[PDB]
């Protein structure tokens, strides 16, 4: 029930992906370029 969220990343792989933009792996803290450990 719970895999995909909300992919608001604007970090530097995240805004070229957009196939994670709706189901990430990052918590509400991913809205910098940082140690983001999205999809890949
Ligand atoms: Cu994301
Ligand atoms: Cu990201
Ligand atoms: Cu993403
Ligand atoms: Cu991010
Ligand atoms: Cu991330
Ligand atoms: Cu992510
Ligand atoms: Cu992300």
């Amino acid at each position: 029930q719970n895999e995909g969220h909300e992919c608001q990343c604007q970090c530097g792989s995240c805004k070229n992906n957009e196939q994670c933009q709706k189901s990430c792996s990052c918590p509400t803290g991913c809205n910098s370029d940082d140690k983001c450990p999205c999809g890949n």
